[PDB]
């Protein structure tokens, strides 16, 4: 049948969890054998999130095709176990620059270029593009489009109008509206309130959209009497009124939605091929999530100590590495600035079982990350470095063999030894192939000598320093196919059981149901270190 | 005191006449000795109206500084008798491209770039820029900002939010909101309806704006009982409820607003220096408008026969030329396509007293305009050619002396004689100086040999053909100061009493209270032709 | 099938003609063989319109069962040719007093009595009651419910909410929403505007109602391009976008709606039994409306004659009387106060062909109505008196025979001769039987001696004065079955060709397709007077 469009909107307030609810619905539909693709509409004017501070706004996700996207695409890829195109993230910035650029070229042939229909046609074009056959030739069954911003706000109006037009042009049989609302609890009276959902749905209806179902985000179960009140006042089928209480883990959200039979309601309402959910893969994940056999502590040596969306894909990849070993990864958020000195690094990393040095696109404090690697090497702690992490492993190795002032030309342009430098240079974005040295730590982890990983960097290992850096025992165990670019570094296992660096972001290809081989090997080495210390 | 901001919004429906009401208020405040400047906020995405078809969307106005703007700037200049900057026209296209370009350069330093505050800050910046001292050093007393689009529509939301923020930041003492509404008449019941104004004001209030006054656009006088109902339901001072019935001429609108004492209400509400209106100049204009001593028929040989906004400044300049002679100019709208043949041109121009060949930026049908000039020359009819008009006078002169296939390379790239060609070339926009031949028709009209006029063209008279074209008797009576570019052409008065062409758009510098010298001389020649035919 | 509910709402402004559009649709569906009943929901607090000044708010219609209702019930009866129950008019006043009375008796059993659901349940009950089998045992096919007030106003909110709940409970298959909007014309630009319809439909959608069709009230045909714009922006089937221009006569509206195929769209959308319209009866009416063979002038001697709805059923009955004779009745609206003196009555009634003295519930000036009858008797003008009219005929007869101070005790309680008096008394409402004198003017008009007419009065002919009044020649040609109450009066044809009075309101039983026998005889006598004057 025709590709179906399922729009996810939000009401009352932001940060209710629309993205994770949409992803969980995507997981449930995928588990029913449906081909699901997902898309995020971001009402911000940044053409891409590359200009945003990730320490304030969250990580930048990078797709296989090299697009810098909102972190939500990461949630979609993790719940669908699918590579999404750069088209899966639409911003107001992209839409307006595209339309204005076409206007300047005279492509609208003398027309007054307007929000309606020219801006809404562009958004609609980007929504409908998701229903085109992919590279393998497959057309999706369902396109889940998450509409960023809140209903009733100015910024979301062109997106919501485009979604209303998609419904008008494709008909009610091919389009479904899911609206996420808040049911707050008032502690003095002890009651849940439906009034915000009532008003939010009236604002949604006022812009021409009739919700087919409602996600009632709450800190508790929404009683049947409240669901009945909402069904009546909002004119939503009672089977489409979904009590969605805060879940203990993000992996529990599909079970919350399935208990309320939201996915079965969606399949019936869109007249999609029906098949029962195959719970094999997700039940296996939930056993690894809720029933670990051991705990392991990993230091994430980033900008700060607060649990951060700036390292979301890294944190998820670490946990997934744990799941593979039926282990619980406890992340010790360590501020890199505190690891600069040997006593500072000892106080911060003395009780961990592994040290992860993550990526740091646009950051400035590097001496703390180098300090953490120097401590971990001496302590015998496993190390996994990602992009900036590999660069810090390379800088620390060069300094350990006499190049005292070795650095990246990015962080010290006046360094006499730029062991990390541009090839200014070439920004490497998206998937790049690498060839691994057979029997190396990285080749043993991947169980192959030919791999591909996603990149986001313009600084590379300076090849003029390979022989000098190798004096530390560090091996260039992975390179580009022509051998010019260093892609992976590692110490021999007889010197350090696990010290590995990668120029790429393997965390982006990690899934909770498909852990990344490097994170599996890293967590495995951390479990080994813990057992050796007992 | 502080520069005041007066915002003009529209409700119920578009095309009510907001621009002319704002201009008329601008005239009334100017006549009270206040320094008034005006600005139009256009919600369209066209960075400038240059890509719009003027035959569908109206003429492009060109300012002294060379900006291509909405025709509304023309209304402002005509009612204020002032040159306005390119900043007097803000479009959504300009705002979004400026903000997106700053975002791409990293000027927002890691911020999420949003409609609020980044888009609204840019609009607010453009509104507040109008309050800066001009080139002569003068700061305006009042900035009248017309908000395009209708209240309740999506496209106007960022502009209205910016205006609300201007009020918030400057205070109620420095900001005034004027809302234009429709009071429709229902013929079966014979009654006027206030309900649309009631609902429009509630929509305006819902976005945070309280109107200080209301323009009640109607086909009849709004009775006191209806004004009282509106004052009460909309909470507007009865002195700010303005009955604005459709006026016989646009020049009558200041008298309609003054009778209702809107300008006195505005001056008192904004605590502006009070002075009575000096009616000397406007009463003089109204006597020329309503009490002409003679009538004269002028053919406007444009694309079509319907009264058009595509030639608004030309039509206004023709009427102003008439006012100077205490004459009524009757415009005979003649489709150029019908003047290609000698019999067609005779049928179309046989009963007129003058022929105006207007500008035609982006048009295709030129043979009809050349045909009209050939007929007018043989008939002894006065001719005034503007931009394309001069080019058509030059082409017709070249063909009359044997260059049968003479043309502009714009309309016939394969012409063996490109008498009009690029210097591709250089687009000339805005004010350019010209030096006139003393005792020429053009120098006698201007009463000076040094002039400046506004341009909008890239094709010029090909200097290689000057000697050949002059064989017709045509004189290059005006040039650029270095003598390289032809700016004016004319025939000797002994051959044709008035056949003049200009590369510029003198109509743009015309005002109803200050007619342009070329239009005064042209209409004067048309009055002479009429009298000679009696 | 199930009884269908068709709701008629209004937007933009009041007095657009919702009632006549609904009635015309009722006529079209009746002509397709459907059993249609109609109901008006009035948002005013008057329990019945009896306390309203009819000279400000329009006539009070009286049903067979004696309910005093809004004049709209009259339009319904005239277009359906059916007697409607008192239940066909619901007011806010009725609903709130019913619910408050139930609350005071404890019928809500400890509940908080609320607008939702208690007021809306009462309105819904009154809407659904219209679908119950009538006295003959027949259940209607369609109930057309007109919702008074304008969408977006406070007063209509409970009615609109009840209609939304009827849709929710019965489903989309049994409920249809028709929304009436205004398409205004802007004379300076010459354009029709769709913006008010766009905004009105968004307000209707915001309160939970999706219109199935739109009535576009306009002073001209709405072009296809504007209908296409509305279909797209309002998301209404193009087949349901109805151009409804101002019609020359109210009886032309069914043809306007049929041309746009609204009735066929309604029948298909509600899955009603389909049958073609039988145009026999209505085409016959339209020939009498548009092709009269003669014109006749009738004075309507009302207390206050603005040309208002205060005498709507009288004016319609006069026209229907004309139709029967293939004549056009021109109503000369005459203020009764000007007919008090014989010279005043001569100036006012000198050029008419008949004099109608209508009912005057709540009036104070009766001397002018008596003066008009005295003039008409002397002039030989036909007279038809309704309720107060009969009473004035009786008072004038008594005074013409020497009872100089004869009057009604209603207008002069101190009269020594109350020829009109109570039995205080008994208010007679609705249908009452009368027995007519065989071979009397009234029996010859009705062509029967047994009739029934609707009443609205408490004053009667004082039987103690029958012998004295009869001295004038006046006959008591119609009485109650027991002979106690005077129902009809007339002069013998050998004294006056046509001077008739009735205590009732025969105009209420008049239909354009079924003229009332008294109005047929009256207009016939007026045609005779005109012919005798030539
Ligand atoms: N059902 C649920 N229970 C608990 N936490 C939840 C949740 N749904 C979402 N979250 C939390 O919300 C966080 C942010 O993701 P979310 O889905 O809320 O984005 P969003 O759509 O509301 C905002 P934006 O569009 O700016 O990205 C997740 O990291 C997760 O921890
Ligand atoms: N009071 C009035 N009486 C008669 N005509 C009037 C009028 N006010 C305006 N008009 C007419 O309206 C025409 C268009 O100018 P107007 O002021 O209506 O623009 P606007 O602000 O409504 C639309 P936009 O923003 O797209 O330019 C004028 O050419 C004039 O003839
Ligand atoms: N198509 C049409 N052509 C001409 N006149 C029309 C018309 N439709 C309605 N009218 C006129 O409009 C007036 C108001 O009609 P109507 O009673 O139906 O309006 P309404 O329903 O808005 C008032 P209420 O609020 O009292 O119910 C009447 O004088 C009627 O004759
Ligand atoms: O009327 C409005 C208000 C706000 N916005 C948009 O809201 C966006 C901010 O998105 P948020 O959801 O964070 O709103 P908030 O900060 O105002 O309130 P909190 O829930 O965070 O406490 C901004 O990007 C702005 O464009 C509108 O579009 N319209
Ligand atoms: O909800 C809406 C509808 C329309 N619009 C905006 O209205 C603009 C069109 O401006 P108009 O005033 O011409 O509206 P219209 O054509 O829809 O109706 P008419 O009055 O002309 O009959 C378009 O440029 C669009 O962006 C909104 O911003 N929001
Ligand atoms: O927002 C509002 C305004 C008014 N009303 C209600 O409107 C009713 C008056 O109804 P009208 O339609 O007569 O309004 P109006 O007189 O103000 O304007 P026009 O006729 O000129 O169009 C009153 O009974 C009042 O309660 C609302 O319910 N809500
Ligand atoms: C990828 C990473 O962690 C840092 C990127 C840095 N700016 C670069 O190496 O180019
Ligand atoms: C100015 C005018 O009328 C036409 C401009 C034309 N395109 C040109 O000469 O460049
Ligand atoms: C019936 C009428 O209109 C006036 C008569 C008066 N109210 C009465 O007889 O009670
Ligand atoms: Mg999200
Ligand atoms: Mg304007
Ligand atoms: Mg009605």
């Amino acid at each position: 049948t025709a590709t179906k469009h399922l729009f996810v909107s939000g009401g009352v307030a932001s940060s209710l969890g629309k993205g994770l609810t949409a992803s969980s619905l995507g997981q449930l539909l995928t588990a029913r054998g449906l081909h699901v693709t997902m898309q995020k509409l971001d009402p911000y004017l940044n053409v891409d999130p590359g200009t945003m501070n990730p320490f304030q706004h969250g990580e930048v996700f990078v797709t296989e095709d090299g697009a810098e996207t909102d972190l939500d695409v990461g949630h979609y890829e993790r719940f669908l176990d699918r590579n999404l195109p750069g088209s899966a993230n639409v911003t107001t910035g992209q839409v307006y620059s595209t339309v204005i650029a076409k206007e300047r070229r005279g492509e609208y042939l003398g027309d007054t270029v307007q929000v309606i229909p020219h801006i809404t046609d562009e958004i609609k074009r980007r929504i409908l593009a998701m229903a085109q056959p992919d590279a393998d030739g497959n057309r999706p069954d369902v396109v889940i489009t998450e509409i960023g911003g809140t209903v009733g706000d100015i910024e979301s109006q062109p997106f919501l109008e485009a979604a209303r037009q998609v419904r008008h042009y494709l008909g009610r049989e091919d389009v479904f509206f899911l609206h996420v609302s808040l049911v707050p609890y008032l502690a003095p009276s002890g009651e849940l309130k439906t009034k915000p959902t009532q008003h939010s749905v009236a604002a949604l209806r006022s812009i021409g959209i009739t919700p087919d179902a409602l996600i009632l985000r709450c800190d508790r179960d929404v009683p049947e009497a409240l669901k009945n009140k909402i069904a009546l006042m909002c004119d939503v089928d009672i089977d489409g009124v979904i009590s969605t209480p805060d879940a203990p883990s993000i992996y529990d959200i599909p079970k919350v939605l399935h208990r309320e039979e939201l996915d079965a309601f969606v399949v019936r309402r869109l007249n999609l091929p029906f098949r029962d959910v195959d719970w094999t893969e997700w039940d296996d994940l939930l056993r690894r999530v809720h029933e670990p056999h051991e705990t392991v502590r990993i230091a994430l040596v980033g900008k700060y100590v607060e649990l951060s969306d700036a390292y979301l894909s890294v944190a998820e990849a670490l946990r997934a590495g744990g799941f593979k070993h039926r282990a619980k990864v406890e992340i010790c958020w360590v501020a890199s600035d505190g690891c600069e000195t040997t006593s500072g690094a000892a106080a911060a990393l003395g009780d961990v079982h592994g040290v992860l040095i993550p990526g740091g696109f646009g950051i400035r404090g590097i001496e703390g990350k180098i300090g953490a690697i120097a401590y971990a090497r001496a302590r015998g702690l496993p190390v996994l470095g990602l992009c900036l992490g590999l660069q810090c492993i390379v800088i620390e190795a060069a300094r350990s063999v006499g190049l005292t002032n070795a650095n990246s030309a990015e962080f010290d342009p006046d360094t006499p030894d730029p062991v990390i430098a541009t090839m200014g240079g070439t920004m490497r974005l998206g998937s790049y192939p690498a060839v691994l040295e057979p029997d190396s730590v990285v080749a043993q982890a991947y169980q192959t000598t030919q791999v591909s990983e996603r990149h986001r960097h313009r600084y590379e290992v300076n090849n003029a320093y390979r022989d000098k850096i190798a004096e530390s025992g560090l091996r260039f165990s992975g390179t580009s196919p022509d051998g010019h670019l260093v892609e992976f570094v590692e110490y021999p296992p007889d010197r350090h059981p696990f010290v590995v660096g990668t120029q790429a972001h393997p965390e982006l290809k990690s899934r909770p149901t498909r852990p990344h081989p490097l994170f599996v090997a890293f967590v495995g080495a951390a479990i080994d270190y813990k057992a050796g210390e007992l």
